[PDB]
């Protein structure tokens, strides 16, 4: 309603003012080296856990028991979605770990190609996303997906996502080369057939405007795309 439209747009303008200066000070994509595969996979998963462990997360919104947290770092904007689903965490882990089945429920992943299967729990994908507001071209990503099972009780299943570079899939004029610093899921066992599904996205300069629109409340594509995940997991029990 009017009362919310006006105050929301004010919040969006402030966030743009703060993050107009995008961010090399931090490295988005990293060279892929089969020799450093174990550390690229370790640093990938380690980064996501440290993001979860940060303390200055602030709640922005809640809709039908689906929360939305945000974190205003000095250089980049991070958000995080929380949700509880009625599926076993182990089952949700196998579904959310294969990005090839992610276009089936996420509007933001148009196509997904598997470039190289490093090992059991690590792989390199080639992702393409539709053109967001203000572009004629879709943008593509070269992402390393690393998954790890929880070590102890209470620790989460982790699926990590980081952009990398490969000499075989270099930037092409048909797509815009996007780059995400660190994203992925975190799944907790909240009980028998219960799972707290969490999506984290640390930084993606190629979609800043898109994010600040959802955080301010002027849009609801995060919630739509995230409840589609809830519906994607429930059907595979």
């Amino acid at each position: 309603e009017r009362r919310y439209r006006e105050a929301s747009a004010r919040k969006k303008i402030r966030l743009d003012r703060k993050y107009i200066v995008s961010c090399t000070e931090v490295p988005l994509s990293v060279p892929w080296d089969p020799s450093n595969q174990v550390y690229l996979s370790y640093n990938n998963v380690s980064s996501l856990k440290m993001l979860v462990a940060k303390d200055n997360w602030v709640l922005s919104s809640e809709i039908s028991q689906v929360r939305l947290y945000t974190l205003e770092d000095d250089k980049f904007l991070s958000f995080h979605m929380e949700m509880v689903v009625h599926v076993d965490a182990a089952q949700a882990f196998l579904l959310l770990s294969d990005l090839r089945q992610r276009p089936e429920w996420d509007k933001h992943y148009r196509s997904v190609e598997l470039v190289q299967q490093v090992d059991e729990d690590d792989a390199i994908y080639h992702v393409t996303s539709p053109a967001l507001g203000g572009h004629t071209k879709p943008q593509d990503f070269v992402i390393l997906a690393s998954r790890r099972k929880p070590c102890d009780n209470g620790d989460p299943y982790v699926i990590a996502l980081r952009s990398v570079t490969l000499p075989t899939h270099r930037e092409t004029p048909e797509y815009r080369r996007g780059e995400t610093l660190c994203s992925g899921f975190c799944l907790w066992r909240e009980g028998d057939q219960l799972t707290k599904v969490s999506y984290y996205n640390q930084a993606t300069p190629g979609v800043l405007n898109y994010v600040t629109t959802n955080v301010a409340g002027l849009s609801s594509e995060f919630y739509t795309t995230f409840k589609a995940c809830e519906q994607f997991l429930l059907d595979n029990r």
